[PDB]
């Protein structure tokens, strides 16, 4: 049915009460430190 969920009041606003790792090795020219 219709149940409350939160309160408005124009000062405080709307208090809404809802609750890949890839390994390699270094060998030229396969993989090099850039």
């Amino acid at each position: 049915g219709l149940e409350k969920i939160g309160t408005w009041d124009p000062a405080s606003g709307l208090n809404m009460t809802e609750s890949l790792i890839v390994t390699t090795i270094l060998e030229e020219p396969y993989v090099l430190f850039k």
